[PDB]
């Protein structure tokens, strides 16, 4: 029916057993959860109802059992960065997204459901572009990084892309849904690294950076910004 992928076979079993190993053995000693109630709500916020008529309320339920609060100083947002930025956070004992319970769960997956049934799509999956936008893969990543994003605290880091014109991207989660739900107050360190023995393409002093301190300073947010640095030397530092 849809043009995208379907849902990821046995997300059910998936998200329980993710939630399993994050609860006793990634980040244990937090208070407990349940990790069938939380599976069971998850499936609750979109089972059964129109694929294109998801909306953040949906999710409100789901995200109070297990918000994406990270530790203050741990935060850790990324942009066009994926792979690098997880490999940064791992190895200093940071926190992305996608180390908070429900972002671990969700990683990587697919899921919608269809009208009137009971079980996931796996066949397929409505296409953000092709098909609407207000789907439920995409909803849940846009309030879970909202919620991300507003419990923030103290100094939080930011890796983006020295290597795009555009190091900041204005449509991009990060800025649109991310740096304006910061909480006031915090502070932001922003690195731009580079690839390869590639030269960079944007810099602190960029138009686009500028847009980000802009955005920043509305939020009474200070920001300090490092860059002209290469995978290897962020990362080695």
């Amino acid at each position: 029916r849809w043009h995208g992928a379907g849902s990821t076979a046995d997300f059910q079993k998936i998200i329980q057993e993710r939630c399993d190993t994050y609860t006793q053995t990634i980040r244990p000693g937090s208070r407990s959860r349940n990790c069938q109630a939380i599976r069971q709500a998850f499936m609750s916020a979109f089972i059964s109802k129109d694929p294109c008529k998801a909306t953040k309320e949906d999710y409100n339920s789901l995200i109070n059992l297990a918000p994406p609060t990270v530790p203050c100083g741990q935060q850790v947002f990324w942009s066009k960065t994926k792979e690098l930025a997880h490999e940064y956070a791992k190895r200093r004992r940071l926190m992305t997204l996608e180390d908070t319970l429900l972002g671990y769960l969700a990683d990587g997956l697919r899921w919608c459901g269809e009208p009137g049934s009971s079980d996931l799509n796996i066949w397929s999956c409505p296409d953000w572009r092709k098909d609407c936008r207000t789907n439920y893969l995409s909803v849940f990543w846009e309030v879970l990084s909202e919620r991300f994003a507003e419990s923030a605290c103290n100094t939080v880091r930011v890796v983006l892309n020295g290597s795009l014109e555009n190091a900041f991207d204005s449509m991009s989660i990060f800025g649109r849904v991310e740096a304006p739900n910061l909480r006031p107050q915090v502070e932001l360190e922003a690195w731009l690294v580079h690839d390869t023995g590639k030269p960079p393409s944007d810099s602190c002093s960029g138009s686009s950076i500028r847009k980000l301190k802009s955005i920043l300073d509305g939020r009474n947010v200070k920001f300090r910004c490092m860059d002209n640095l290469s995978r290897d030397q962020f990362l080695q530092r």
